[PDB]
């Protein structure tokens, strides 16, 4: 069959339907009218959209396909360069960074980290029980402050003491332009105009702020462990018998920074939100919550018992996965879905809020708030729920987002009455990762001490 496609521009194709704010979202209005895939065609370029787990499941083979970097990755790449996240599979340095780095998420290692989770959710907590009568919380303002501050610690045991700021710490404005920048160009037609030079230098100002922060993290561990930057600096490849080098490794620690946090923080402020729009659902995590964290701080024992709270937090990955696309491509010509055949280098896009729409896996209630569906996990088909990517190139970091977005939850929770005193309606900025922008709420302290 012949692939649907949108609307077009003459020669610019369908390049102009990324001139939004909201690309992502343009996307998916998209595929609700075009269905489970669809070409977009830019001037010199084509890729496809799959949105149906019907065709994603295909994708998924890494017999057939293999992570590629897509236009968004490589822009990041800029500032990202070979860490992981950046890295194709082919290249040394995925392979030997993947295999230096997997112990620091071992069973192990995040019962290491827990403490440090907690100090940084401590701080939280009491941001939020020291606030006066009628003042209001920003909801993803306080979790980047969370989440930023929980990665610097556990992963470079660096305090970026974000609580001890009321404007977001320097690094994550430079973070959010740069993140913009990259989004921004994937509209241009003409990249190397002369109205995009000041641009370029904000850009590269941008990546000068974030750089500097690493020279002061190397700079710190130096002078002063058994964490990620330990394991960054001193760990070998079991294959190779190789440690990183000095350039790769400092790609890493921006990788780490970023992707160890804004994704989190995204996934806090939208589970936060539909549990304030659906109160039957905050009233049974409350309820989890008073039961399970009996003592004034949690443990690591406690945290996974939380499993209404786990649900709650993968409901929110279902209809706002905040890392919303990956890309592949074909290893060898190969037929998608026996209806589209594919050549040798052609691309994909998985776009995973429409996949996590799909009614023949969810039933037709998918635009609703339901953890419920969670309840048993293994009654989901393969390659229906996908947040963290796929197959070797998933997300290394997916334990750690979860215990602390679990740990978080469980005690806001466990702390505060909340109230969506605006009736806040949803606005979800996108920066390649989506988070509600100006989501607001009231918490009002249960007084329980910790
Ligand atoms: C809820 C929060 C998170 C989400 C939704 C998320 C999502 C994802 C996705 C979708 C990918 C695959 C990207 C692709 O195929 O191009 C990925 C990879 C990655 N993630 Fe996460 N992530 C989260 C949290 C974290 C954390 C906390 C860390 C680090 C501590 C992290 C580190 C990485 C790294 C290093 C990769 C690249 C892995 C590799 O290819 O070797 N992520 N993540
Ligand atoms: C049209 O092309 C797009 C648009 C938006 C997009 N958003 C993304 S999300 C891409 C992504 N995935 C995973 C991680 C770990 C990561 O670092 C935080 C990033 C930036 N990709 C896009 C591709």
């Amino acid at each position: 069959k012949e692939m649907p496609q949108p609307k077009t521009f003459g020669e610019l194709k369908n390049l102009p339907l990324l001139n939004t704010d909201k690309p992502v979202q343009a996307l998916m209005k998209i595929a609700d009218e075009l269905g489970e895939i669809f070409k977009f065609e830019a001037p010199g370029r084509v890729t496809r959209y799959l949105s149906s787990q019907r065709l994603i499941k295909e994708a998924c083979d890494e017999s057939r396909f293999d992570k590629n970097l897509s236009q968004a990755l490589k822009f990041v790449r800029d500032f990202f360069g070979d860490g992981l996240v950046t890295s194709w599979t082919h290249e040394k340095n995925w392979k030997k960074a993947h295999n230096i780095l997997l112990p620091s998420f071992s069973q192990q290692a995040m019962k290491g980290y827990h403490a440090m989770m907690v100090d940084i959710a401590v701080q939280l907590v009491q941001k939020w029980e020291r606030l006066n009568a009628d003042e209001h919380i920003e909801v993803p303002e306080d979790m980047t402050r969370l989440t930023l501050d929980t990665i610097g610690l556990c992963g470079f045991n660096y305090r970026f003491n974000s609580f001890y700021r009321d404007q977001p710490h320097p690094f994550i404005t430079s973070m959010v332009r740069a993140l913009d920048e990259a989004m921004n160009k994937l509209q241009r037609a003409n990249p190397d105009d002369p109205a995009y030079d000041e641009n370029k230098r904000q850009f590269q100002e941008d990546i000068k702020v974030m750089n500097d922060l690493v020279d002061k993290i190397i700079a710190d561990r130096k002078a002063s462990s058994d964490d990620l930057l330990t394991h960054m600096l001193n760990g070998k490849d079991p294959e190779t018998g190789e440690p990183l080098d000095d350039e790769n490794i400092r790609y890493q620690i921006i990788t780490f920074l970023i992707a160890g946090h804004e994704t989190t923080s995204g996934l806090l402020s939208f589970a936060l939100y539909f549990l304030v729009k659906n109160p039957h659902v905050l009233q049974k995590a409350a309820e989890e919550a008073a039961r399970v964290l009996v003592d004034p701080v949690p443990s690591y024992k406690q945290v996974k018992q939380l499993k209404y709270v786990g649900m709650v937090l993968n409901e929110a990955l279902r209809l706002w996965p905040t890392a919303p696309a990956f890309s592949l491509y074909a290893k060898e010509d190969t037929v998608l879905g026996g209806e589209y055949p594919l050549e040798k280098g052609d691309e994909l896009m998985v776009l995973i809020p429409q996949l996590h729409r799909d009614k023949t896996i969810w039933g037709d209630d998918v635009e609703e708030f339901r953890p419920e569906r969670f309840e048993n996990p293994s009654a989901i088909p393969q390659h229906a729920f996908k947040p963290f990517g796929n197959g070797q190139r998933a997300c290394i970091g997916q334990q750690f987002a979860l215990h602390e977005a679990t740990l978080v939850l469980g005690m806001m929770l466990k702390h505060f009455d909340f109230e969506d005193h605006t009736n806040y309606e949803l606005d979800i900025k996108e920066t390649l990762t989506l988070k509600p922008e100006g989501f607001v709420v009231k918490a009002k302290s249960k007084k329980i001490p910790l």
